[PDB]
């Protein structure tokens, strides 16, 4: 049910990156496929979606007419193309199952390219706490958001986000009980409740029904006490 991306690129500015992605469980065709990115220490940006339907390619405000998104059918093998490359584009590129209407509960382990309206979402902070406490995450969104459209990632560093949280409330798949989803408008939470040591990570809430940009927040640094 997982997926391969292809190799890193150390490309040219003004050039153009071109990053795969062969995948391998179900049905590629009926299954949508995004392109994410990620700034060195920033959050992640949302580019592009894929279905079958070819047509339905469909970009962000930022980077329309500079992406080009595509899919082979037969291959399962999906594709982005960046243009005219700049230092602000040096970035890990991942690519993960489903874009709008449905979480990305699936994602590849992101290939390093390194060059040498919106519905704002707000999080709260850097928290440090110790095992056995108690972690409440925010949401503020410059908009209310449906519920059926809000989720929850976990990223630690050097690897891809896990999805924990879907449909506001829902929890993933392995996900345990005591991660407990928001509910709202505007006002979501995250609650972590006996804390493990292996919760400690970086937190990420999405707003991934409609507007065209299909937004992130910055992330919630979740630290343990002491130095």
């Amino acid at each position: 049910v997982q997926l391969v991306q292809s190799g890193p690129e150390v490309k040219k500015p003004g050039a153009s990156v071109k990053v795969s992605c062969k995948t391998s469980g179900f049905n590629f065709n009926t299954y949508a496929i995004t392109w994410v990115r990620q700034a060195p220490g920033q959050g992640l940006e949302y580019m592009g979606w894929f279905n079958v339907y070819d047509g339905k390619t469909s970009y962000a405000w930022d980077f329309k007419d500079r992406v080009i998104m595509t899919a082979d059918k037969s291959t399962t093998t999906a594709y982005m193309t960046l243009r005219n490359l700049r230092s602000d584009d040096t970035a890990v590129y991942y690519c993960a199952r489903d874009s709008w209407e449905r979480f990305f509960e699936h994602w590849g382990k992101g290939t390093l390219v390194t060059v040498s309206e919106t519905t704002l979402t707000q999080s709260p902070g850097t928290l440090s706490l110790s095992p056995g406490e108690r972690a409440t995450l925010s949401c503020r969104a410059s908009q209310t958001v449906s519920g059926s459209y809000l989720a929850w990632y976990q990223q630690k560093p050097g690897q891809a986000p896990r999805l924990l949280i879907y449909g506001a409330s829902t929890r993933a798949t392995g996900i345990p009980d005591r991660f407990s989803g928001s509910g709202s408008g505007t006002d979501f939470t995250l609650t972590i409740s006996r804390l493990e040591p292996e919760d400690f990570a970086v937190y990420y809430c999405q707003q991934y029904g409609n507007s065209p940009p299909n937004t992130f927040g910055q992330g919630t640094r979740l630290e343990i006490k002491r130095a």
